[PDB]
């Protein structure tokens, strides 16, 4: 995609609340006689707009994206606002006066700030607006400068969350029959990215906490030598107690934003909230099982941007290998593997049953999984087996060397590996390809993947997966259409912004959570598609699928993943609990009132690694 919008932008401006209280301390400010403002990271425009309806005498947005500026400039022209504001496509950094601003400002407005808070630079944003761009700080509001946010209260809790376990940590020392030695410690990249952000409110399995909510640090936004004084500010040593028996998964952060004396913004976990809170995941401990008389101890510093928490430790009363939190997901995906062994035994079988467990030929297995995968280890630990790797990784190759090792394989059994035989005039048994990406789409070029795979199967020789059969759903689901398209001009306090930022949107979610995600169903999940990577001819084009309606309502998206068949009894399931691909969602522009009992009828086209899925 060419001209992207961030999926965060629809779900900010539909939240009326958040709108309500940025403009009412807005209105304040104005009112009081901060006259000439300044939007830092203006976005759609909706806080300059806010500032100029109050009654601002000179306003100023900048936006760094050019795609936001130019809907930004659309926007505040089809507000009638175009001679109120001026907007620049710029950083904040990069104003000068009084070449690009004529005089210093009495108000900052900004919005630069992520889960953890200080993860968008809104430090050293504000540090050059109060040396460069603001007047004087008060010792009449028009006389000196002033920032919204003024302040903010940054509150953490330890938490037990096996949603954010399975990412972050490999919980299981045997897979499928092989072991995962002790010398190899496996680590995700927020180990010392030092947190994600999650919706804590809606996470699947939930949480619990084993703590009650603690401050970690204050910051005043007003105060210019506080600000400055953060990069060489020496870590805060915490110990907070444990009130919950429980597994310590992440401590989870969040904060209380002081806009002004009399409006605040929490983004403390909520269902009635947007906001999203920022996970610090607990890893590297030799025991996670925690009880009341223990305390987490901790060490809370914000020298470098983002917050951070490190040296995490539990006061009672060797390679290291960095994977992706999918690889990490994977490898806690105990289905995935066994369903592989399985059907990897029963080629053995059929093909080699005295292989199972010429005796100089080896059963060539190749494995094209992308990424990290311990597949040709199960492959090796079962018979008379020459496994190939795909990774690229040198740390992944030393890493499967010593796993190797641990499952008692000489040196260079397992070996590490463009589609060709495995040697010249010899045919692999089992070709493993990666089908689905993390994203919930198809791989791109699998189906000619496939072709060239074929062609390099001995007899009765297997491509995995054999198909892959595509399931989806019809859904109401209110979620997934505010998260899609700002919903009128109500939650935008009166101002016309939906129809502008509306035309970003793309027509395919990815990268969706399924099982998080509020939803009425409104059909029972059916076959959409067959991909079939041992028999193409069973393919096809262009189909129409008629889906009974069960319920009466409002389609909103339909939701579709996979079944991936190792062979006719073996199928994985992309949608499944400890699934380590995420699925997607066709969200339609404008919803469909349907009734139960009717059969509504869904176009599928699909063209090598695409698949179109409209209502016909
Ligand atoms: C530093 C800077 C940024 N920018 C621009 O402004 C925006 C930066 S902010 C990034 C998104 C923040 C959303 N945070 C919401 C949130 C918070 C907490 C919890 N949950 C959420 C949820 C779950 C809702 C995402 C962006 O448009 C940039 O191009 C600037 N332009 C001019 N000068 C500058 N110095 C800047």
């Amino acid at each position: 995609a060419n001209w992207l919008v961030e999926r965060w932008h629809f779900i900010m401006l539909n939240d009326t609340k958040r709108n309500t209280i940025y403009n009412a301390a807005i209105q304040k400010a104005v009112c009081l006689g901060s006259k000439s403002v300044l939007d830092i990271g203006a976005g759609t425009g909706i806080l300059s707009m806010f500032a100029k309806k109050a009654g601002a005498h000179s306003v100023y947005a900048c936006e760094l994206s050019k795609t936001m500026y130019e809907l930004a400039c659309d926007v505040v022209a089809a507000n009638k606002m175009e001679a109120g504001i001026k907007l620049l496509h710029t950083k904040s950094l990069d104003i000068e006066i009084p070449k690009h601003i004529p005089e210093r400002v009495s108000l900052v407005v900004t919005e630069t700030v992520d889960a953890g808070l200080f993860g968008e630079g809104i430090v050293e944003s504000l540090i050059h607006a109060w040396e460069h761009l603001l007047l004087q700080p008060k010792t009449n509001c028009e006389k000196y400068g002033k920032v919204i946010p003024a302040s903010a209260v940054i509150f953490g809790m330890a938490v037990e969350c096996a949603e954010i376990r399975r990412h972050h940590r490999v919980g299981i020392k045997d897979i499928a029959g092989i072991h995962l030695p002790t010398n190899v410690k496996f680590q995700s990249p927020a180990y010392s990215e030092p947190y994600t952000t999650e919706k804590m409110s809606r996470v699947p399995g939930g949480y619990l906490a084993l703590t009650e909510c603690f401050e970690i640090m204050t910051v005043d936004f007003n105060n210019l030598q506080e600000l400055k004084s953060l990069a060489t500010k020496k870590p805060d040593k915490i110990g907070i107690p444990v009130i919950k028996e429980g597994i310590l998964d992440a401590i989870m952060v969040w904060f209380v934003l002081q806009l002004d004396d009399e409006h605040s913004l929490s983004t403390s976990p909520s269902e009635e909230t947007c906001w999203e809170q920022a996970v610090y995941p607990v890893q590297d401990l030799a025991d996670y099982w925690i009880k009341p008389g223990d305390h987490v101890m901790m060490e809370v510093s914000c020298q470098d941007c983002y917050l951070r928490i490190q040296s995490i430790s539990v006061l009672g009363l060797e390679q290291t290998c960095i994977l992706e939190s999918t690889e990490i997901a994977l490898l806690n995906n105990i289905p995935y593997h066994e369903g592989f062994k399985m059907a990897m035994s029963k080629v053995l079988s059929s093909l080699t049953p005295e292989k199972l467990y010429n005796i100089l030929e080896p059963f060539y297995v190749l494995d094209v999984s992308e990424g990290f995968s311990v597949l040709p280890v199960i492959a090796g630990t079962l018979g008379q087996v020459k496994p190939y790797s795909s990774v690229e990784k040198d740390q992944h190759r030393i890493a499967l060397d010593l796993i190797s090792e641990a499952n008692h394989f000489p040196k260079e059994t397992l070996e590490f590996w463009m589609l060709q035989r495995p040697k010249s005039d010899k045919l692999w048994s089992i070709i493993i390809l990666d089908v689905i990406e993390p994203s919930g789409l198809i791989q791109q070029e699998i189906m000619e993947k496939a072709a060239i795979s074929r062609c390099l199967l001995q007899s009765g020789g297997k491509i995995f997966p054999q198909y892959v059969l595509m399931f989806g759903l019809l859904v109401e689901s209110q979620t997934l259409l505010e998260e899609n398209a700002v919903q009128g001009t109500e939650r935008t306090l009166g101002l016309n912004i939906a129809p502008f930022i509306n035309q970003f949107q793309v027509p395919i979610r990815v990268f969706l959570d399924l099982s998080s995600l509020p939803c009425i169903p409104l059909s029972k999940p059916v076959e959409l598609l067959r991909l079939d990577l041992m028999t193409p001819y069973l393919n096809t084009s262009n189909r129409e699928v008629k889906v009974y309606v069960c319920k009466s309502g409002r389609l909103t998206a339909i939701p579709f993943w996979y079944h991936m068949y190792l062979d006719e009894e073996i199928r994985l399931d992309t949608s499944s609990e400890a699934s380590h691909w995420k699925q997607a969602a066709v969200v339609l522009d404008n919803p469909i009132q349907v009734e139960m009992g009717e059969e509504l009828v869904l176009s599928i086209q699909h063209h090598k690694s695409n698949v179109s899925i409209t209502v016909k």
